[PDB]
DNA sequence: CCGACCGCGCATCAGC
DNA sequence: GCTGATGCGC
DNA sequence: GTCGG
């Protein structure tokens, strides 16, 4: 907590940005602002001082300025006090519910869960399941329950198919000790770039059976968005219901979708840089090699996520050392 | 100065 | 009925 | 809002 007051501020603007400007790019200059000076050892003394730092500008250095001078930023405070924002902030919480919806639901009087809860007619089935979820969803998945899932998960595609091959990504396969969702990679021999049908809606239907997923926010052919719980015993208290994705890759880009989907993104950018640099081109389905004026050439065969990185001749990394 | 900032799968809607 | 645009999440 | 061509 350093700067943890500048941090907190840079964050309420990017999610005022985002929710009520509708501005995903200053959202993301704002958040990118608070990740480097999150980073940054020493507690920030001037604006000029965080300006040095990549992502900082102008206009953020300024506001560092008068935070530090004043302990409040007038943009933000005025902002707060602004109830059709806070509304429009507030309800962005849902899923579902984006800076669209919620201006429109503001407008015509629909402020609160409550609100929302009387007007469920309103809602598509989306919104509808993250009502349902407004406080679950925003927990966060302790490693040990995440663990418990991933046995769940690869168990019952197991049963499935032998052959299917499941990989829990994000954070979780990095390692980190809470989780804010599921992310599962899906893959099967007989699914390839160049080519059996229902290949993703047996394992949702599996893992329905089994009464591990319980509802379904989008479903199609190639991904799955849903809801999952853990079985609870006769004596204790339900898990909370948590969020769960589950993608269909062909499996001559599985590897590329695994280490995309670990990341983390400082990483993959990390990766991708140094890529370039040894002639060749990283994106979320393949690697190619770089011709001699830029031009991508075929997709070079990947079975492991260890092929990437000798292709660039890098020394594998492992996924809990991908923080960047 | 000014364009880019990831962009795609799914759900939903407007227009044909 | 269809197709393309958009909102949304990530 | 920041960055870079
Ligand atoms: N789960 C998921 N992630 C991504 C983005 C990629 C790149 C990113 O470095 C990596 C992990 O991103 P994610 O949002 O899952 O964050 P994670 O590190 O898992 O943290 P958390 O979800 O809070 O546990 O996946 C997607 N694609 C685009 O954003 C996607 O559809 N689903
Ligand atoms: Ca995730
Ligand atoms: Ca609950
Ligand atoms: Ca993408
Ligand atoms: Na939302
Ligand atoms: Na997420």
């Amino acid at each position: 907590t350093l700067n943890g007051g500048i941090t907190d501020m840079l964050t309420e603007l990017a999610n005022f940005e985002k929710n009520v400007s509708q501005a995903i790019h200053k959202y993301n200059a704002y958040r990118k602002a608070a990740s480097v000076i999150a980073k940054y050892p020493h507690k920030i003394k001037s604006g000029a001082e965080a300006k040095k730092l990549p992502g900082v500008g102008t206009k953020i250095a300024e506001k560092i300025d008068e935070f530090l001078a004043t302990g409040k930023l007038r943009k933000l405070e005025k902002i707060r006090q602004d109830d059709t924002s806070s509304s429009i902030n507030f309800l962005t919480r849902v899923s579902g519910i984006g800076p669209s919806a919620a201006r429109k639901f503001v407008d015509e009087g629909i402020k609160t869960l409550e609100d929302l809860r009387k007007n469920e007619d309103k809602l598509n089935h989306h919104q509808r399941i993250g009502l349902k979820y407004f406080g679950d969803f925003e927990k966060r998945i302790p490693r040990e329950e995440m663990l418990q899932m991933q046995d769940i998960v690869l168990n019952e595609v197991k049963k499935v198919d032998s052959e299917y091959i499941a990989t829990v990504c994000g954070s979780f396969r990095r390692g980190a000790e809470s989780s804010g969702d599921m992310d599962v990679l899906l893959t099967h021999p007989s699914f390839t770039s160049e080519s059996q049908p229902k290949l993703l809606h047996q394992v949702v239907e599996q893992l329905q059976k089994v009464h591990f997923i319980t509802d379904t926010l989008s479903k199609g052919e190639t991904k799955f968005m849903g809801v999952c719980q853990l079985p609870s015993k006769n004596d204790e208290k339900e898990y909370p219901h948590r969020r769960i994705d589950i993608r269909l890759i062909p499996k001559d880009q599985y590897y590329c979708g695994v280490l995309y989907f670990t990341g983390s993104d400082i990483f993959n950018k990390n990766m991708r840089a140094h890529a370039l640099e040894k002639g060749f081109t990283i994106n979320e389905y393949t690697i190619r090699p770089l011709g001699v004026t830029g031009v991508a050439g075929e997709p070079l065969p990947v079975d492991s996520e260890k092929d990437i990185f000798d292709y660039i001749q890098w020394k594998y990394r492992e996924p809990k050392d991908r923080s960047e």
